[PDB]
């Protein structure tokens, strides 16, 4: 029995005329890419929607929340895209409550740390993708894709991605498709060094169609994550 949605952890981030995807990791915390927020957008500007099916559409199970604070990695290189992750702190509603777990909204598990994915480890990426301005009624539904994992040996190679792959990045893709997937968005993969079979291995970074995708390697920042969520 399936009493939980597809990708019920996926968060949508709206401010101004800007948009990023994200990953609910606890009911009060969302994890994204750094570069979505370089410009230092004032927390009170941002809107985050959980449990959303189509981009910028409302829906019964959608929960809209305000963001009370965020932060980017100290070492985030706006040039190289290296420490590309930020945390956002949702705003506890009246009565001290962020993101009411439902079939449509549940956090996603962080990686074991001892998640050592081979290249036949199965992985999935989800998002909305490009949508044309205007005409909210012709939105697009959440989409998904199986991507194979890509060892850094094969990814860091120059016919491929070269010295552009720094520490704390990983790749998944086909060498040879990719318009779904939004900045900030989740890559989730089989783990089995956690009780929960599925874990959050990636955040969508850069990479884009004929060349692999590059992701912040979430285990790598696993301490940064706790150091900053335990608050
Ligand atoms: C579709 O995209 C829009 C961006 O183009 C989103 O816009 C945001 O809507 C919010 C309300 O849903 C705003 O917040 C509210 O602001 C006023 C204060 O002036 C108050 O009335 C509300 O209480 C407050 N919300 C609170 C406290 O929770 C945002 O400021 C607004 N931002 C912009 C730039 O327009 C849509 O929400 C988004 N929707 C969906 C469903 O995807």
């Amino acid at each position: 029995v399936a009493l939980r949605g597809a990708h019920p952890y996926i968060a949508a981030l709206y401010w101004g005329h800007s948009f990023c995807a994200g990953s609910l990791i606890a009911p009060c915390w969302v994890l994204t890419a750094a570069h979505c927020l370089q410009d230092r957008p004032a927390p009170e500007d941002l809107t985050v929607v959980l449990g959303q099916e189509r981009r910028n559409h409302s829906c019964e199970p959608c929960q809209t929340l305000a963001v009370r604070s965020y932060r980017l990695h100290e070492a985030f290189s706006p040039v190289s895209y290296q420490h590309d992750l930020a945390l956002l702190r949702l705003q506890e509603d009246a009565d001290g409550s962020c993101a009411l777990l439902s079939p449509y909204v549940q956090p996603v598990s962080l990686p074991s740390g001892a998640a050592r994915p081979s290249e036949t480890t199965l992985c999935q990426v989800a998002g909305w993708g490009h949508q044309f301005e205007g005409a909210e009624e012709y939105a697009s539904f959440l989409q998904e894709a199986q991507v194979p994992f890509l060892s850094l040996e094969r990814c860091s190679a120059p016919d491929v991605h070269g010295s552009s792959i720094l520490p704390g990045m990983l790749c998944a893709g086909f060498l040879e498709d990719a318009c779904q997937g939004d900045s900030g968005g989740p890559l989730v993969c089989e783990d089995q060094a956690a009780e929960r079979r599925l874990t959050l291995q990636g955040i969508i970074s850069w990479g884009s169609r004929n060349k692999p995708g590059v992701y912040t390697d979430v285990a790598y920042y696993l301490a940064w994550i706790r150091e900053h969520t335990v608050s």
